[PDB]
DNA sequence: GGTATGAGCACTGCTTAGGCAGTGCTCATACCGCATG
């Protein structure tokens, strides 16, 4: 399928920066067989491959190479940081987003070798006919974690296949999947063949990078929101009791319910008539509704709770009339209103607050390079709350927050990058993300990384645990409220290690696709060529 | 329920034109959530 029998003869390896035998192991196996590469952040995933793009580009000159990732702040990095590895000129490669009129796009596709874009545009211009997919014969897709469901990556593998099954995927991601069966859905959409992983333990990634060790912070919830919890826990009583009586709700202890537990009850209810649609549909919103108020409550603290209720309180949806009749969730309510010095809405926050000022205070008395500290809460009124506190320290600590694009006004792609430029020149020393600041965009290397919540799903921990590593041997702190969350955090651990275990296993515990294409014909066995790499 | 994201089209300012290059909007994805290999 047009590769180039010359070129077969050798795979070439850039010697720019030191060879690493996992790396070197790694772009070799990714030549043959369709590969999930899985190593921590900055270990050089993107180096492996810019090394097996270059290798298609050279065995397929008539072939395309196509680089896929999840925004375009990624797209931009990712092909700036490959073209500085493969030996490709800059006018045999493209940037291509929906920044690009599709009508230009198709010329760019017909004139370039190798195209970094969204798959949302690779999805277009393969149904559109402007992605001429048979000339596809490599498809590399980072944060591959992302390949669930109905996501742009599944569509991409979909509809490419209806034209070529003659084309090599490598898949990136530090973090596979948040359990098994949802690695195994990556394995099945992207069609991989092996994983290759390594993790933060194995000994040939020890010498290239510190081992970084989580200190956790337990915090009783305390007196006050303690009360405010035992009030609230009656509220969601009340308002739950017709979903038990409906037996829609199993009737599990009302405490101990997550709105996650609600919304899959609301869903099951959803695929098994006039009136009585309507009051189940209005409960089950109410209860989805207060049990988020009510994690705020627990993990966040009063002041999310009452910006979320003042959400709903100011329009004449049913939650707004019903939640007005009752007196308790409006003396709770009117009591948040009246409540919002700096006001301390949970316990974590002062000891937040504490962990920040000791780092700078111990970082300036050692007196130069600016010291960096991100902090991780995934509520964007946690953030600004947080940013709020700690610009009290103006401007010993310098606070910007990191949030997404949608309206608390959100960052524009180009807010969002003045903001990361600022924090990497020591403008803002100190950033609280949301998501956003978890996955992708080099942030840079950060001295102090603090989590203010924490997930049962492993993924976002590890990634943000990313942002610190070798170049300087950082710190991470993990603070937890005493009982629950020290759970979530111990589950998300032992889920992590779950994973390791089932990907490393003898056992066949994953079900790979066995039919990669060697792409190199039967014929030819390319032999290692390693050299500097010069544009 | 809130958190990201995306594309394509709307809208508007430019120093000098263009589907430029920005932000805003509507419509899609996905996750979170059992616990293990």
């Amino acid at each position: 399928g047009g590769f180039c029998t010359s070129a077969g003869a050798l795979w070439i390896y850039p010697t720019n920066c030191p060879v690493r035998d996992y790396q070197l192991h790694i772009s070799r196996a990714a030549l043959f067989c369709n590969t999930l590469v899985c190593l921590p952040t900055g270990l050089g995933k993107t180096f492996i491959a810019a090394v097996v793009m270059y290798n298609f580009y050279r065995w397929f000159p008539s072939g395309k190479v196509v680089f896929m990732a999840p925004t375009k702040p990624l797209v931009t990095q990712q092909i700036e940081a490959c073209y500085q590895v493969m030996g490709i000129p800059q006018s045999h490669m493209a940037e291509m987003t929906g920044s690009t009129q599709a009508s230009t796009r198709k010329e760019i596709w017909c004139s370039k070798r190798v195209l970094f874009l969204t798959p949302q545009v690779m999805v277009n211009d393969l149904s559109r006919g402007a992605c001429p997919a048979a000339e596809i014969k490599c498809l590399v897709i980072d944060e591959a974690h992302k390949a669930l469901g109905n996501y742009a990556y599944c569509q991409v593998v979909r509809e490419l296949v209806k034209y070529t099954n003659h084309f090599r995927i490598l898949a990136l991601s530090a973090t596979p999947g948040s359990d098994i069966k949802a690695v195994q859905q990556v394995i099945t959409n992207l069609l991989i063949g092996q994983i290759e992983l390594r993790s933060e333990d194995s000994p040939d990634i020890l010498t290239y990078s510190h081992e970084r060790k989580v200190e956790k912070l337990i915090v009783p919830l305390g007196e006050e929101l303690a009360a405010i919890q035992k009030t609230y826990i009656q509220i969601l009583e009340s308002f739950a009791r017709s979903l038990i009586q409906r037996n829609v709700l199993m009737r599990r202890d009302i405490p101990n319910l997550t709105k996650y537990q609600i919304i899959l009850a609301r869903d099951q209810f959803r695929k098994n008539v006039g009136i009585q649609q309507g009051i189940i549909e209005g409960e089950f919103a109410i209860c989805i509704s207060l049990y988020h108020g009510y994690e705020l409550l627990q993990q966040m603290g009063m002041r999310s709770l009452y910006f979320f209720l003042c959400g709903i309180m100011d329009g004449m949806t049913r939650s707004k009339n019903e939640l007005g009749r009752n007196e308790d969730f409006m003396k709770l309510y009117n009591h948040l209103e009246c409540m919002f010095k700096f006001v301390y809405s949970h316990p974590k926050l002062k000891k937040l607050e504490e962990v920040v000022i000791e780092h700078f205070k111990s970082w300036n008395a050692e007196n130069r390079d600016e010291t960096r500290v991100m902090i991780f809460s995934s509520f964007r009124d946690s953030v600004q709350e947080i940013a709020e506190m700690l610009s009290q320290h103006q401007p010993i600590i310098r606070v910007m927050t990191f949030v997404g694009h949608a309206s608390t006004k959100g960052f524009t792609q180009k807010e969002q990058l003045e903001v990361v430029k600022q924090f990497r020149d020591g403008g803002y020393n100190t950033l609280v993300s949301t998501c956003v600041g978890e996955e992708g965009l080099d942030i840079g290397e950060v001295d102090l990384i603090i989590c203010f919540d924490s997930q049962k799903s492993p993924i976002r921990l590890v990634q943000r645990m990313g942002r610190t590593g070798r170049k300087r041997q950082g710190r991470i702190v993990i603070i937890l409220s005493e009982g629950r969350e020290e759970r979530i955090y111990n589950q998300s651990q032992s889920n992590k290690r779950s994973i390791y275990k089932a990907i490393s296993s003898n056992r066949q515990v994953l079900h790979f696709y066995q039919r990669s294409p060697r792409m190199v014909p039967d014929g030819i066995n390319p032999k290692l060529h390693k050299m500097f790499i010069t544009h």
